Order: structure tokens, then sequence, then C-alpha cells
């Protein structure tokens, strides 16, 4: 029924990963080379190596896989390979981190397949309940569970959401304005990014209804 | 002493990815892979997997070489690697295209390397004049030749257009006040992205002054 979502705007990605860079810049790490575990932390990897000044940007794809009847939570390096890191410093960096499971699989990668001289970790956010592992650094500590919407999953994340609401009230002929205000009941936007009725087509192209 | 400099802003990225994607929609590519060109094409390739629904995104790291006499141009696949992508269809992404060098390069290198079922080739934007080999996929040709600042850019690109002025005013010392002065009149800029004083701040720390 009810979900907690927030959008994040790119303004609010700016600050996070700037917010992010200067912790770094702080701490006095060199990044040599940053690998971003795709496809979460492409986005933040490409504007933290701005302002850095990083030239050496490269991605693992992780997937997530759950067994359905255990409920068993699994990480996975998709399209595995490797290539010669050593005598470079490593910043590995994802969007947001809770469990800790695709940070810690993607250290433990980097160091086997890679072999930098060092590995740190980092994301814009940390989920502290959840928080297993917990990231060298990080732009900012979440409080409040929440479902936050980056600016690079508005299309996914609508999607998703619109689909909840189809599968919970059993919609046979898709009314937009009614969509609209479950969509502002359950999640509380009034204006999402892209507009309802453009996820609707698009989500009848991918033959999702 | 001026350069032809555009602010592109989020809004403009999200806009231009948009329609590439929407290109994309329209002639029925089945898009399996995305390979986004280091660093460039890293932003662009995640937002562009969001519209279309692409869950598997790589990089390449492209580097670009001149030769100091002979003034002669070469890219070149740094840490390259190889992956099984058989099966697959493969959209290669970057930022920008000109002589077309870049994307040339790598769509050999998907071939050769990733054996896909097909590969073609996109950016946000193309310059005509510079054109040699076209992409498959533009979101907007660029008729009026100017230096693109993108915002994953910012630093890195005012950084480089204060050296320019740096180099050109024999000193490489400079007043803050001169410095907004000479940028708004070399490139039109009043207010940058990055304000000029951070800038030098990190010019600094970066042992470029």
């Amino acid at each position: 029924q009810k979900i907690p979502v927030k959008v994040v705007t790119w303004d609010e990605i700016v600050s996070l990963s700037t917010k992010l860079a200067e912790k770094i810049k702080a701490d006095e790490y060199n990044v040599n080379v940053i690998v971003a575990i795709a496809r979460g932390g492409l986005v933040p990897a490409r504007l933290v190596a701005d302002v850095l000044g990083v030239f050496d940007i490269l991605s693992i794809k992780i997937e997530h896989w759950i067994e359905t009847a255990s409920h068993t939570p699994e990480a996975k390096v998709k399209y595995p390979f490797k290539v010669d890191l050593s005598d470079k410093n490593v910043l590995i960096i994802d969007d947001i981190t809770d469990t800790g499971d695709s940070i810690e699989l993607a250290r433990k990668y980097v160091m086997e397949n890679f072999r930098p001289t060092e590995v740190k970790t980092a994301t814009l956010q940390y989920i502290k309940p959840a928080a297993k592992i917990i990231p060298d650094y990080y732009a900012e500590e979440i409080v409040s569970w929440a479902w936050f919407m980056y600016p690079w999953n508005y299309w996914e994340d609508e999607i998703n959401l619109v689909n909840k609401i189809l599968i919970e009230r059993k919609t046979k002929d898709i009314d937009i304005n009614e969509l609209k205000r479950n969509f502002v009941e359950s999640y509380g936007i009034e204006n999402p990014p892209i507009s309802l009725d453009k996820i609707l087509t698009e989500m009848k192209r991918r033959k999702i209804v």
C-alpha cells in the first residue's frame, strides 16, 4: 500500500557527490583508479572523478539474486574479467549501501582480480539500520529509512512503483487520473519526474502491461 | 584568447539523453548490453539504460594520444579485457563525437573482443564538420562548433579554461576579480558552475599552480 519515497534531484546528487569527494580530499587518499559498481555507481563515480581529478574509471556489473524458497540473498559479479591495477590506489563507488553486500563483494573481487596497492569504498548514502559492513567513505548517513529515487532511475523506479499499484488494485482498464491519485496516496508524489502517462506507454512497450 | 563555451545543464543532459533513447525505441533496436566509453559515456549510458530498461552496463577506458612532432592523433584502449557478449545486441555510448575515432575504435574493439550479435553506436552530440565516421544514433547534430561543458566536467573544464588564461598571462599568479573578468571576456561566462575561487584552491592542491 504505502511506501516512503523521496525523489532525489540532480542538484542533490551534485551536493552529495561533492560532499563525498571532499571527505576523500580531506583524508588525503590518493585515488588513481575508480571502480564503479554498475549500474548504481556509474554516475557518482564520474562526478567524484571530476572533483578529485581521476582519469581512470572502470566498472563491474553486480547482480542481486534471491533464492525463492529460502529467501536467501546473493550478490554476484556478471561478465567477470581482470586487469592489472597493481601500484594503484583504487576507490570503489556505489550509489547507496545497506547490508553492504555489494561493496563487500566488489572489494573482495577487486583485491583478488585487479590486485591494487590499496582499496577503499564509498557511497553517496549509507543506511545505518541494515548496515552490516560499512563503507570507508560516504556523503550522508540515512536515519529515516526511505525509498530513494535517483535521477538515473526515474523511469525504472516509477515503472515498478506503478506496477505495485496495478498489482494490488487489480486495475483492468487503467485510468490515468485514478493512477495519479493512487500514486499521490501510496507514495506522496503529486508531480512524478516522468509523467505517469509516459510511464504507462512504456510499460506497454515492455509487455509489462 | 577567446573560446566559444556553452555550459550544459543537467536538464539539458536529461533532454538529450531522453531524445537519444527515443530514437533507439523508434528504430526498434533491442539493446541487451550497453558499453559505455569511459569517462565521457558513463553518465549518458546510465540515463539511456533507464529509459530503455537495460540492466547490463559495461565500460571501456579510452585514452587519446597526440604525437608531439607529427601532431598525429591516436585513441587507445587502456586496461583491455574481454568478456563473452555473444547472442547480445550491444549499444556503445559516448558523450560527444567529432572525428569519430573513439566510437570507430570502440566498435572495432567490441566486435573482436566481446563478439556480440550486433553493435550500434550513439552519442548525445555529433559535430558534422569534424565528422569522419558517423554514429548510428545521436540526440543532436551540432552545426555551430563550440566547447560544450558537460555537468560531469565542470571542475576539469573550468580548471583547463582558467589555465589557458593563466598561461597567456605569463605569470600564473592572479587576482580573483581579474580572473572573473578574463573569464567573462574569453568565454562569456559570468557565473561559472563552480566558483573560480574553488577552482584556484584545487589547481593549487593539484600542483598546477
